[PDB]
């Protein structure tokens, strides 16, 4: 509670903003947080607070799940990092919003979408329903709307880490820690029954899937799609 | 972001000296001063403490002398719940205790002269007080009353006790026993050492010199007005 702005390689970071930190489990693939507190310390280094959000190679999850192209779920990680761990900007959108058109904004950086936030203790994904509760309370924006969009689905980066001897009724696993200072390095898959309903598109054995989610393989042959965001339009 | 923490009824601010609940003694809190104050995502209110350490609690020569009430500031800036605390305290400079009393009224009163290396175990006289207190006070000039002819008693570690049985002058030095890691050590270490001639701080109890404004054990003055609460005596 010190700082309204820090500056790195020429770049502002305030409060609020969605930003890429170093990992140092991957340090090509950088931790996806939001920045909610800025601070000196007596030593004069600058440090912040930002609210780690995991890629999907970070939690553990049944192996048919399926995920957005760059989908990122919110933990209950907030951790302290010294501001020159900062190594770029990015944007965070909330899944519900970009199902309605696009952010009115000129992104610094990558775009994330988010839909659930993950229960690292039991290992659970959840809907986010109420995405202004997530944010700092200092920031609690326009859109650009897009006629009819979907969403490619893909299954699992880490569907190959099933062990081989796996059952639909094999406990929960654990992720594998790296660093203490960094996400997991890497999360774990495991197996359960099929199901009939399901509301949101959260897998690829289920019966149904909602209308504006495309599971691999269904393959459709119309509409323009944006390789980047893996969103088709018609 | 608080500009004030609220506790037991008792008011908290950046700058201020306090007791934080130490898990290993509940009953002899860690001497702290709070650095900063903010409030987490969930609505807990928390802060930023530099821990100031006991003798009991450092690494030492056997023979080293302590003020009565006297701690040492170490490189440990912590985060604690505020719910933490568990009182108000005062910590002065020696150089200024020395000199006359804090023109003030809220709690217990220590002293500190020396800052302590954690990684070497040395303690090393602060000349540049300004310099350990948060920014935001440094140079805030305070009252103190003058008070001529001040001499300090000096007290033998308390953890003496702990002296291996086959120590020798030569002797690596310790390490400190670690219990709780959200806590100062549960107790430090003492070892032997080879004596000196000249001892200006009075560090020692086997030195052959001595300041005149400190009082050694065993070297009682047969005159003079004692404070017992702060081991001081004057006149
Ligand atoms: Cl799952
Ligand atoms: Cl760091
Ligand atoms: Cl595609
Ligand atoms: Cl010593
Ligand atoms: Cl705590």
């Amino acid at each position: 509670p010190h700082m309204d702005e820090v500056i790195v390689n020429n770049i502002s970071y305030h409060v609020g903003d969605w930003a890429l930190l170093r990992n140092q489990n991957d340090p090509q693939k950088p931790i996806v947080g939001q920045i909610f507190r800025l601070w000196k310390t007596p030593d004069g280094k600058q440090w912040l607070n930002a609210c780690w959000y995991y890629r999907p190679e970070q939690t553990v999850h049944r192996v048919d799940r399926l995920f957005y192209k760059n989908e990122v779920m919110k933990t209950g990680q907030y951790r302290d990092h010294l501001v020159s761990n900062l190594v770029g900007k990015c944007y965070v959108i909330h899944f519900t919003r970009y199902q309605r058109g696009n952010p009115d904004m000129k992104l610094e950086g990558p775009l994330f979408v988010c839909e659930f936030r993950y229960n690292e203790s039991d290992k659970i994904f959840n809907k986010i329903r109420t995405w202004k509760a997530c944010l700092p309370e200092e920031i609690r924006e326009a859109t650009i709307p897009v006629n009819g969009r979907k969403f490619f689905k893909y299954p699992s980066p880490i569907r190959h880490l099933l062990p081989a001897n796996a059952t639909p009724h094999d406990r929960v696993p654990e992720p594998t820690m790296g660093s203490p200072d960094a996400p997991p390095l890497v999360g774990a898959v495991y197996m359960r029954p099929k199901m009939q309903r399901d509301d949101l598109g959260e897998y690829a054995t289920s019966d149904d899937c909602p209308r504006y989610i495309i599971r691999p393989n269904d393959s459709p042959e119309e509409g323009q799609v944006d390789i980047e965001t893996g969103t088709i339009t018609t």
